[PDB]
């Protein structure tokens, strides 16, 4: 039946969801906590507040399960249990700092089960084989406690013993260990129902409003009749001396106030829940009472005799006890390899035991408050029922089935977390995530960890030597709690950022239940300590750090080189889906610079100009083509490009540099137009310098490849920007104290050139302009109403431009007309914008034949002359422009 | 002289070290905590401990300021404030939530001097014209915070019309509220020297042990004398009944226990700081007492005329009560513009003024200690001195000399701070990084904030209605320590990072110095509340998060994607610094695909080797040539590169495609092995097939093309992966069940023949091979030594490979000499390496002349001859491999 983990021996390497999860699961929930402290967490904070830890507690592992459930359907679930489940939809990192606070909570439950164990053995079995029966004094816990020291380890040591020599007889007990989990349940049930109609007899000794132990009293008169003479009882020489001294010298307190007899299990059907609602938080040392009890109101000394307050209480301290009942909920990916179907098994038998327990859970809280006498409830150990567990009294056939019952219930327990948690701990030496545990990877011959079990029996050793149960079970809690959360969290994140391997194939998960359950777990350790609680959060943060060092560094080759090599994998990987046209328009620059011979840049300002266009942000790439031979040009383009990063600096471009050795300039020139950047991250936008002397210096190449250039990147949907008398540019130390820049809008790209001055302008060079915008109007149309419609397009994005529409007169808006109109429309363009330091219009598109290639560059000579600074722009095709910034 | 800041207006439009920075940094930290609560916090906890709370705080802006030192050597220090000293150095989403949290401390700040103006006014000035004059009953808290609300309302209100109506006054009053402060300090230093030799009397009454109150009492002897006859006292009338009432009825502890006067101030020169050394933490309500002083050891009634303790106290609330003494440390910026040399100025004055405040508030605890009697130092408001300040008692000339000179230091405190605070939030207002503050920039004709200065005064009204300045000093505590957190946490973590534009120009700065003292503003924030330390750093983190979603969709036009690609720019320009070669080779992989007519993938095997030697892992970049015209074949581009993409996810490659358009196959392969990638991101290796066919086809292109790709690849200094029969390599789906890889190396590249199959061997494909190296010996070299030197170099790294070495003959290690050694080569593989599953080889260099291109693919062709799977190795020069993983 195996309740037991894989791990690994089977990574390397039948059952169905009811025999293969859902009772491994149920199995590793139940345990100590519900037959040795539920009754207390009842007794003291009433039924309402225990209600309300237990319904706290079970939320957070709900919701755990539902972001487990979502990582049991991401893969094809490997067979090695829930290590390699987590590692493998979550990748390292939080596979490691998961499985580290996981095996540092199961080493801490099983010092937890061996403690719950001995004290089942001291109280209740044997109060007779106590080592350390010291004197009858004012240290009963000193002495107590160096009694679960000494039997706690040597018990600990066998436990250690059965798991080496013999674990597959730990194996087929499983099915007798569940057995004994299951009828101790069905005994509380068959015990609380027929306590409405036949309550068993446990009578409960008062001293007028206190509760005296039971023990060492044989009846509770403090008459004592025997035959027809009246000596005084037992519990007469516990208040007064000697029991012949009916005489004088009595206690105060008990020279007043009778003593009575209560039933500690009135019942079913009794009206006592009204009693047993509300807190009863003390201090340690208090004597506990009972109010509709009656009692004078003098004030005697303490006796020995009294049931007192075992510690301090409040609501967070009862919350960290009641917690490692809730847990074991990994258990039901523990058997992955034997499921016939685990993607559809592990979700079903995880939730539904969820479900099981936490109805047992919640279900006892109001039959514990409802059957029992709340001065029984407010006592461990039982001195009020003459040394009974509590539980044990409800039980119907004898307190004897709930004693042998949890007792071999906290032994399967124990040697369950003794082999879990070594064999979790040689799974992570291995897949070698953490280097220096590597030693503890030292199997034996059928799997066996042997170093892995020296350690865990070391590290339990440490909450063996802390003894007192109420103790170790907040550490554990933390370490649990801890666990949780990174799985709570990761699971969420992975959503959110898209990581590449992440699809989560199961209904009723969502990412806000995941960050849902991340809240409850931050809560639940903040409110029990928070200087822990920030201690190993920044310790598991550092785990997370150091694996994800020697992650890169073996990725990549170098550990810091490598996290950044890392960073933008995962950003550009990001990018890669599919809708990648912002509806608003950003220039991305792809920056074309020419060389001469000796390899210097020739128009350096158009790095000077881009510095301005983009102010520091965005992206931007330079690129550069060498002429010639690549098999003898490696180390001239190697020293070229030192030359041009030297120079990006120096103008104060943050970007990048892309070199290409080619036969021709033109080819060179078309294949980085379309393949630069790395996909998501490339460029909007050519940027180049006009081809000055174009037409008086020689042979038709020149001026070719500036025309193939424009046709290369309309072809490719990109925007085009030209500077024409680039070496007028101003610097970046220059600073125009008064200007403006003059914008010519033709009824075409609009949105590029008004985008274009309001980016220029936050520059400090171009800061103190103003911006002036001119339209054409043609006699076919109204000229008022195309202003007010241009001035409401401006008003809604505070642009602050000046608008003026120029209206045209006999013109056109063959090649001796398009002579006629570029020189029409130069008249009325250098008449208003010159003295204007730039002015940006349309450039119109080039013929369709390459034969009129030099009537187009005749056509921008005649159209752009006698004027200082020209940008000429031209739109891809698909430029969207909603927010202006 | 300006103490004021200048905030904007400056920054769209003399002064040295010690007049523009020194003395404006030391106006601000000065201020009413040293006035009205420092004898108190000397009173309570003693010397000792209140030693430690100042230098705690000191120590927290000591540290702060070296952070500071670092952000004004950074840039050109500009013009503004340091609002925009901060934003320039640390970029945006650190310049928000740095002044916005600086502006509510300010906010909080005016509301604790007008309340402190308030307690020097209704205690010590007048203490007559309270409004609720209540009973004489046990509300004595009730009507003096109902004061305060009244009076300090109407306080507020005058005093933003001052800001209002004018602020140059303001300006021009600066030099007289400075030398309030100085004269004030100097007063207290000369009283208590002269109390060496000549003490000043304050006597302070004592009934038996306990301190009375001073008012209302005019002798302290209880018998008053008056001319011979004994009329009892005033001071009788209040433990007993009427005055002429000698006859009984008196009260306990007062019919024993005589009346004492004891001097409050004993001088520097006696012994009573040895009584002033610990602590006196008490609750609220308790009598205030003294040591060395007799009492019977009754207990009498509690009476009106006692001194009482104020409010419970600890050290955690000293720390909060104490910490805005030493804020103000921001003063020494808000004159950036008026500076000569402010890099120079900033760091010295800023730094010196630390110095001078800590040692007047290092030096005042001692003498406080040394000077004063402990019970008049353990109660504020000075009942025990009949209505004096304490501080003033000390003073030599008069009382009145600190009571005139800290209520006009604490009126131009508030002052400073409600010109102050509006003038920051309209400058955040600008800048437009956080839309929803639009409306808080409306200045006047002369900068003058209007909608910010009314915003300053609502939230200071908070600060008034909740009186009682002991609780609002803890308040702006808080907002003051997140302040200098994350100043502290934006300066350690640019330099660990290398934020492109961070370099702080100053000595003595330090990294772990702003690490440690973002540690301390940690610790004093936890130990004050934690929860609301939790939730503020939460409100702190959405706004880092808004303002840099805002900032994101600006810059790239989309918020979401922006966020993707500001995080894929900053790690890339992390790269592009110059150490490039990791001295452990990894492979990153550049994959050359050939495609048929039809624009199919030829060879899709390629794809699926690539992702079994990655494993999912580092950089793919799959490259790809259409041979063609691109102005005519862009649409037949990109349903090309839709097909590849649809075929990477088939063969689980998780990389990047790119694909050109060349008009020779040879040109676009050339530009695709030189740029590919972007910077730091590139290809370490080329990938391509086999060309099979080549020789029995047709004309010589396709297998020149191939030579023509060797030869590109090592002039790059590229690694080159040549795989053989490529259709016969397994898919994802086949998984070998026992096999061997064999790696047959020979005199070069051996770092690379031993990394690729240790690399492969952890895919599920080739996880069950095993590794066999083999090595060829030619006779002039021993054998044996050989093989134990690769032995020892295989087993320091387990990569568990078996090691034979061939022992070869009459062979050599022309043409047909060439043609020799490698059929006498192959057969002595084709012996031991067929039936092998692989086989590594290196492949030996191109001619250097291309006119033996074929008789190099003929030697390929032969010794290659009878494998079934083949990769030819080439190393690229330098690949050192350190570790193997
Ligand atoms: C308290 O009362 C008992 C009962 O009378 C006393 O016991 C008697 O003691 C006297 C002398 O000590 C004997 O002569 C009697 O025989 C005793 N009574 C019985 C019934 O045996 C006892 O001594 C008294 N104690 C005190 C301190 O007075
Ligand atoms: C419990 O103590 C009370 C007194 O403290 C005893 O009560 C008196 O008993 C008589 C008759 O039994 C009543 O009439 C009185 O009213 C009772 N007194 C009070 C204050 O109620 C009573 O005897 C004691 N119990 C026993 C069993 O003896
Ligand atoms: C307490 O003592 C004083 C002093 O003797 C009392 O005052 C006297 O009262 C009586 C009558 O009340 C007068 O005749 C005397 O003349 C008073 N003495 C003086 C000196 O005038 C006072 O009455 C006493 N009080 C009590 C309550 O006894
Ligand atoms: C203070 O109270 C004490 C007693 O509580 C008074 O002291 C007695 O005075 C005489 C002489 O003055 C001494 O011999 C005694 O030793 C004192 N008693 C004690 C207990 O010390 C004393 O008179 C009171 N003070 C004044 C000023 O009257
Ligand atoms: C604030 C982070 C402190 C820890 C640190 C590593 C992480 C493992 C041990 C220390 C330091 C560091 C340096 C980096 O690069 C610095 C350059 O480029 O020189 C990068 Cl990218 C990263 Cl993520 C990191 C880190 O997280
Ligand atoms: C863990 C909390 C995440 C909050 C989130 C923003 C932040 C303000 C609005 C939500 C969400 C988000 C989504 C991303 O991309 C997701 C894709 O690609 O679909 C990226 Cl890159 C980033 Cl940094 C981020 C964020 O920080
Ligand atoms: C008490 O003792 C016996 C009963 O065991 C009885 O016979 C005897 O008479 C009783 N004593 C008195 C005084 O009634
Ligand atoms: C009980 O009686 C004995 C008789 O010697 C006496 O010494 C003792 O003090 C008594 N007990 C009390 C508490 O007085
Ligand atoms: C007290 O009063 C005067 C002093 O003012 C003095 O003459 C008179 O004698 C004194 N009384 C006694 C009883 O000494
Ligand atoms: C004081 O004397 C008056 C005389 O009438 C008396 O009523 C009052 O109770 C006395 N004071 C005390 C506290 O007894
Ligand atoms: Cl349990
Ligand atoms: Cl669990
Ligand atoms: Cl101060
Ligand atoms: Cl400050
Ligand atoms: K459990
Ligand atoms: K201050």
């Amino acid at each position: 039946y195996t309740n037991l983990t894989q791990g690994a021996k089977e990574h390397e390497e039948q059952m169905g969801t009811f025999m293969g999860v859902y009772l491994p699961c149920l199995q590793n929930i139940f345990g100590v906590i519900l037959f040795l402290r539920l009754t207390w967490v009842v007794g003291t904070a009433g039924v309402l507040q225990a209600f309300a830890i237990v319904l706290i507690c079970c939320c957070c592992t709900m919701l755990t399960a539902i972001s487990m459930s979502a990582i049991a359907t991401n893969g094809v679930v490997p067979a090695g249990g829930s290590y390699f489940m987590i590692s493998r939809a979550l990748g390292p990192e939080f596979g490691g700092a998961v499985g580290l606070c996981f095996y540092l909570g199961t080493t801490f439950a099983a010092a937890m089960y061996i403690l719950g164990a001995i004290e089942i053995f001291l109280v209740y079995i044997v109060p007779r084989a106590a080592i350390f029966h010291s004197d009858d004094a004012l240290k009963e816990s000193a002495a107590m406690l160096n009694n679960m020291r000494v039997y706690g380890t040597a018990f600990l040591v066998l436990m250690v013993l059965v798991v080496f020599i013999g674990v597959r007889y730990v194996n087929k007990f499983a099915s007798l260990f569940l057995a004994c989990v299951i009828v101790s349940i069905l005994a509380i049930y068959a015990g609380a129902i027929k306590s409405s109609f036949a309550p068993p007899h446990f009578p409960v000794c008062m001293l007028g409003n206190r509760t005296l132990s039971s023990r060492h009293i044989d009846v509770c008169s403090k008459t004592k009749e025997i035959n027809n003479m009246t000596v005084p009882s037992k519990l007469w020489g516990f208040f007064c001396n000697s029991s012949q001294f009916f005489n004088a010298t009595c206690d105060e307190y008990f020279v007043h106030n009778n003593v009575t007899s209560i039933q500690g299990i009135p019942g079913l059907a009794s009206g006592i829940i009204t009693e047993n609602l509300w807190s009863n938080y003390l201090p340690k040392g208090e004597i506990i009472e009972k109010p509709s009890a009656k009692s004078s109101d003098v004030l005697g000394s303490l006796n020995h005799e009294y049931v007192l307050v075992d510690i301090t209480t409040s609501f967070t301290l009862l919350v960290g006890i009641f917690f490692p009942s809730v847990t074991g909920i990994m258990a039901g990916s523990n058997r992955s390899g034997d499921l016939k179907d685990a993607q559809k098994s592990i979700p079903i038998g995880t939730i539904l035991a969820i479900l099981t327990t936490s109805f047992v859970y919640l279900s006892n809280v109001v039959l514990f408050g409802a059957c029992i006498e709340g001065v029984v409830l407010r006592d461990k150990f039982g001195d009020a029922v003459k040394g009974n567990l509590v539980v044990g009294t409800l039980s119907w056939p004898s307190p004897w089935v709930i004693v042998i019952g949890s007792f071999f219930s906290t032994c399967g327990a124990g040697l369950q977390s003794l082999t879990g948690a070594p064999r979790l701990l040689q799974a992570i030496a291995k897949d070698n995530i953490i280097p220096f545990l590597r030693v503890f990877g030292h199997s034996k011959a059928n799997g066996e960890p042997t170093w892995a079990l020296l350690l865990t029996a070391a590290i339990a050793e440490l909450g063996i030597l802390i003894a007192s149960l109420d103790l170790v079970a907040p550490i554990l809690s933390m370490f649990f709690l801890m666990c949780y959360l990174f799985v709570n969290l990761a699971c969420a994140l992975q959503t959110l950022l898209r990581t590449p391997n992440w699809r989560p194939r199961f209904r009723y998960y969502h990412w806000a239940l995941s960050f849902m359950g991340m809240s409850i777990c931050l809560a639940l350790m903040f409110i029990s300590s928070w200087y822990y609680a920030i201690v190993a959060m920044v310790i598991a943060g550092m785990i997370y750090k150091y694996i994800e060092y020697q992650g890169a560094e073996k990725e990549w080759g170098d550990g810091i080189r490598g996290l950044s090599l890392s960073a933008a994998r995962f950003a550009l990987l990001r990018l890669e889906e599919g809708p990648p046209h912002t509806k608003n328009w950003r220039p991305q620059l792809l920056v074309l610079l020419k060389l001469d011979e000796d390899l210097h840049v020739k128009h350096p300002r158009l790095l000077t100009f881009a510095s301005q266009l983009k102010a520091g942000k965005g992206l931007t790439i330079v690129g550069s083509v060498i002429v010639g031979n690549f098999l003898e040009n490696y180390g001239e383009a190697l020293a070229a490009e030192q030359t041009i990063k030297h120079l990006m600096e120096a103008e104060k471009v943050k970007g990048f540099c892309q070199l290409v050795v080619a036969a021709k300039l033109r080819e060179g020139i078309s294949h980085l137009i379309q393949s630069c950047g790395l996909g998501g991250m490339k460029h909007n936008t050519v940027v180049m310098g006009w081809p000055n002397g174009w037409r008086q210096s020689e042979d038709a190449r020149a001026w070719k490849t500036f025309i193939g250039t424009v046709r290369v990147t309309t072809a490719a949907h990109l925007a085009l920007l030209v500077a024409k008398n680039i070496s007028f540019f101003p610097s970046n130390v220059e600073q125009f104290s008064e200007g403006n820049i003059d914008v010519w809008w033709i009824v075409h790209d609009g949105g590029m050139l008004m985008l274009l001055p309001f980016l220029l302008k936050q520059h400090k060079v171009w800061r103190k302009c103003s911006i002036r915008i001119f339209t054409v109007a043609q006699l076919e149309d109204n000229s008022i109403q195309m202003k007010k419609d241009l001035a409401t397009f401006l008003y809604h994005l505070r642009i602050e431009a000046e608008v003026e529409v120029v209206e045209m007169h006999d013109s056109d808006i063959s090649n001796v007309r398009r002579m006629h109109t570029a020189v029409k429309l130069n008249e009325v363009i250098v008449n208003k914008s010159h003295e204007a330091k730039l002015v940006l219009l349309n450039m119109p598109g080039p013929p369709r034949n390459p034969e009129g290639d030099e009537n187009y560059m005749e056509f921008l000579e005649v159209l752009t002359e006698g004027l200082e600074r020209v940008l000429l722009v031209r739109g891809g095709g698909s430029e969207v422009i909603t927010i202006y910034s």
